[PDB]
């Protein structure tokens, strides 16, 4: 009575439950509820992953299977770490990400190192730090992405930096230069020699080294597109160039059951009956504690001038829910008051909701996910919290420009160029001519960010 | 049924007071039906009011009587104390008018006509601003010469043209003589009564011979006094009604069930207090009002949505409930949302919040709080009462069901008019008992 055959729960591998083929089927459902449920809470993305990307991800998983932690190839590769140089090609190459910086930085920078692994046929290993395995499920079918806790160099991670004799930028400075491993300082404070990571010739050298250790707090994807060789491959992986983090972030990052219960209970209690949901991600960079009136004006001005929220009259509708995230409750409270106190000019019903005000990282992650479930999103300038949320949702946000001198900016916001995050500390260096250059004005699809003019983003 | 089983008269202008009839779309129908005798009493009141009300010829002529056996008698309610007290003590004075065939006139204070529509079809209930004793209202107290207690004391007791009745909580044994039958017979001849009170004094009227027989006919269900008279008298203005409908629509209208938690803490420190948070979780859980949460990884196998409407000056109690229902799954699978309208348009919002609490299915209230008495009475809700803590210790048991939906009278007289001696007026008849929350109060049951 063998009837998988005639009635297989056969799955379209490009179903919306698998995000159009981005995700593999076959994971254990129970141990990561969020993985295949993103569909019950979100709308399907209009941005479809390319067949080339899908095959690249299926084949990465093959590589991760063969070379992943605890495999015999992994244990054999570890032995190269014992000597300073190697006697021939191992079968497996690695890039290890050190858990460093805030949660927004870690999501974006881990997405960047993963793209890099894809571009260099390396296996990604993840330093779990204090919490990575409490926040996120396993993303690679059949294997773990976590660095083993007995990895020999883990106790060096914290102290690795620019003057470490293994730092690639250190070696370049002191004109010293196959190595068994190499540390890449890619933290935002890195310098000219560290930035040589983004040169074609240096990547040829680095490509030979079996183990790379990366410390980074930046979304450095953009500058990868200005590297000969990588450019052709990226062009094929992402026909729509500003979908990099939308695809890789959705592929890599799935909240654990503990975090996902925060998302689903909040959505089901507070958000699920609205016809439309507006996200307002508020971040105020300022030592003083808010809330600030000029920021409240900025928010009112932005959402009303863009027709996101109705004006009120101080003198069968649709129901719109507003999800506000912020350290200070004051902005949400002010919106909540206004729409309680006065009728809307349009007749629309407006509800205002904020999850939390100042399990901390699990709530932060839940709130990024909740924002990613909204229909239209307003973000804060310079906020990686917003970049994560906009990217997971495929949302081209409206950006609340950074105020100067506590004056409401005019315009208070404007539409982003694309949904992509911003790379805050890009190199400005022409590798071929060996000279300074404006990397925001080389190619049409790499521009300076709307919100931090030094930075670069994909458009 | 917009007319609440005959309690309300048809024919008001709808658009000028949307709440009057449009509130049928926001509450369940009340199971308590006004007696036929009450309905007649109210229609005939409205006739009396049309005939004697402000701006009539009969009013102008009665005014002249104050300058020193006519056909119009009145009782004037002075706007005094907080909103809760005002609503309850106004309902009490209206009952008194019904019992003594008087016209009720309302001193509008700073805000009464900003908060409430006109209750009496085709006349106004507001005292005219040019009423001649208005400037005296503030000063009137137990030392006024026309204070009834001040006359029982000096023994100064023709028919007087007017009398002031001191019925504030600080009144004394001579003031309290108002609640005796013989004093009522004297007071009953005076054409103008002025009352200042902050108490719900209804239950003691049931202990006065003569009033007792009438009250029995008006309210065969004795504990419906405030529920019927309060829904008859108090209709939020369009301004206030918009606070109600907007909040209801945005936050409460999709729930299968609504729980009101009316939090008032009588303390110097603003709080919040963990002993009060513990009282609330314990009360709502032990009474099956809200579900328990739990810490099990393995979950058991659609869910009802409950909205919890919390009112309090401080946001901390609602924030504590909201966090707990965010951070942990419910043991029942039920979906819990927690909502608080405001934290420290003040009186407008106060009235709307009382009105929203009256919209819930089950209600928790705070001991001693007239804010909660108004909510429960308008809603026809018999509450669970969070008892008043002592020494910042969570009461045990944390709460109990009220005996009835009626408010409590905080400052009753304790006096046998006939034997001319003190007595416990909470032990005379079975329908007037000591309150659950304040042991020397009285309430109807
Ligand atoms: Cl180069």
């Amino acid at each position: 009575v063998l009837d998988a055959g005639v009635f297989p729960n056969v799955t379209n591998i490009n179903s919306d439950k698998l995000l159009g083929g981005l995700l593999a089927s076959g994971f254990d459902e129970d141990s990561c509820l969020s993985r295949y449920q993103s569909v019950h809470y979100r709308k399907p993305s209009p941005y479809k992953p390319s067949s080339y990307l899908i095959s690249k991800l299926r084949n990465y998983e093959k590589l991760h299977k063969r070379c992943g932690p605890g495999t015999e190839s992994y244990k054999k590769a570890l032995k190269q770490l014992d000597q300073e140089h190697i006697d021939g090609d191992g079968e497996c190459k690695y890039v290890v990400w050190i858990s460093f910086s805030g949660l927004g930085n870690r999501i974006l920078s881990l997405a960047s190192v993963f793209l890099y692994a894809l571009l260099t046929d390396r296996v990604l290993l993840v330093d779990r730090g204090k919490d990575m395995d409490d926040l996120f499920c396993e993303p690679f079918l059949g294997m773990s992405w976590l660095l083993p806790l007995d990895f020999p160099m883990t106790d060096q991670f914290d102290g690795l930096n620019q003057e470490s004799s293994r730092c690639y930028g250190y070696m370049v400075k002191n004109q010293v230069i196959t190595l068994s491993h190499l540390y890449l300082h890619l933290v935002h404070d890195y310098g000219d020699h560290d930035k040589m990571f983004f040169c074609e010739g240096d990547q040829t050298f680095i490509g030979k080294v079996p183990w790379l250790i990366v410390k980074t707090d930046n979304y450095f994807v953009p500058s990868l597109w200005l590297i000969p060789g990588f450019d052709d491959e990226l062009n094929k992986l992402f026909p729509q160039k500003a979908t990099v983090f939308h695809h890789l972030g959705r592929y890599l990052f799935h909240p654990t059951n503990q975090v996902w219960g925060l998302v689903t209970r909040y959505y089901e209690a507070y958000l699920s009956h609205a016809d439309e949901k507006i996200g307002i991600q508020v971040r105020v960079f300022d030592e003083d504690p808010g809330p600030f009136q000029h920021v409240m004006d900025q928010i009112s001005s932005c959402t009303q001038k863009e027709k996101l929220l109705p004006e009120v009259d101080t003198l069968t509708p649709k129901h719109k829910a507003v999800l506000v995230t912020s350290l200070n409750a004051g902005y949400a409270e002010n919106l909540k008051s206004m729409y309680w106190e006065y009728p809307t000019s349009t007749g629309e019903i407006i509800g205002v909701h904020q999850p939390s005000q100042e399990m901390h990282n699990g709530k932060a992650l839940a709130e990024m996910y909740l924002l990613s479930l909204t229909d239209n999103l307003v973000t804060s300038a310079w906020s990686t919290f917003g970049y994560v949320a906009q990217g997971l949702g495929g949302l081209k946000p409206w950006i609340l420009y950074r105020p100067e001198n506590r004056t409401t900016p005019d315009p208070s916001c404007g539409r982003a160029m694309s949904m992509e995050p911003c790379f805050h500390s890009p190199p400005f260096y022409d590798c071929k001519a060996k000279t300074g250059i404006d990397t925001g004005t080389l190619v049409p699809h790499v521009r300076h960010c709307e919100d931090i003019s030094w930075g670069l983003k994909l458009v």
